[PDB]
């Protein structure tokens, strides 16, 4: 079977009670996971240990607490007390979680399935060639020798719209903003990268990204995690929002791709 799971946040025990109710075997089952593993929840430590032991049983794509831990382990950012960052960071194993971390993806594909994952969605203003190759441009940047030079570079809300002309350090932004942090979009398909409500709240003229037609969500469907005020709800066909905020209190959600059944871990806190 095939799972999609939303945002862990260092959730372990919910993670684990999760994929317990859905009887997880790996070798069997796949699970996707949405990316930002790590931060806010107690656990990151163990989900990063729990999450790199799965191997070829899990695809992964990176969120923007994910590259947040890699650039505070580089010593490019500064730890913030609330992400509980400490004991990963402080593990005698952390070099190495952290170094196959950052080797993962940002894009997951599947054409049997006719499925893409990335931790924000697909922004309209791309087609799948563009996001295969805007994927692994950052995907090579973040696992090379000089990594850290990249997650400085990371940090920055423009250039906000995509142009195949774009090169250099606004390219890098815009993708790792489309990736990783986009929400809401203009009618032109222009990133917003300031509001983090829910759509009623949105002001004018704001929609979710998924809210503007683009070449891959007519194709392919599309799961993602990042936006916690959407609650998973509101979302076209096709379109699933994975993140239900367990760190906040909220819920972790489980998607089970063959039949499109949900399950749901309700949140310790
Ligand atoms: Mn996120
Ligand atoms: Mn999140």
């Amino acid at each position: 079977a095939t799972y999609l799971i939303g945002d862990v946040h260092g959730c372990y025990d919910e993670l684990i009670a999760l994929l317990h109710k859905v009887e997880f075997t790996p070798g069997k089952d796949t699970l996707w996971l949405t990316g930002d593993l790590v931060a806010r929840g107690p656990g990151s430590l163990d989900v990063l240990r729990y999450v790199k032991s799965l191997g070829d049983s899990v695809r992964l794509v990176l969120g923007n607490h994910d590259l947040h831990l890699l650039a505070v382990f580089a010593g490019i950012s500064r730890n913030k007390p609330k992400d509980r960052l400490t004991p990963l960071l402080e593990a005698p194993d952390a070099d190495e979680l952290l170094n196959w971390l950052r080797r993962q993806p940002l894009l997951q594909i599947d054409e049997e399935k006719k499925l893409v994952m990335a931790h924000a969605g697909i922004t309209p203003q791309w087609d799948l060639q563009t996001a295969k190759e805007c994927a692994r441009d950052v995907e090579a940047v973040l696992s090379s020798d000089s990594y850290p030079f990249f997650l400085d570079a990371m940090y920055g809300d423009m250039p906000n719209n995509w142009s195949p002309e774009l090169r250099g350090l606004g390219r890098l932004r815009f993708i790792t903003n489309a990736f990783t942090r986009m929400r809401f979009c203009f009618p032109n398909g222009q990133l917003d990268m300031y509001s983090k409500e829910s759509p009623e709240e949105a002001p004018a003229p704001l929609k979710p990204w998924f809210a503007i037609p683009g070449p891959v969500a007519e194709e392919y469907s599309i799961a993602f995690g990042h936006w916690a005020s959407l609650e998973g709800k509101g979302t076209p066909e096709g379109i699933y929002a994975l993140d239900t905020g367990c760190c906040w209190g909220g819920t972790l959600t489980c998607l089970r791709w063959e039949d499109k059944q949900y399950f749901v871990q309700p949140s310790n806190r």
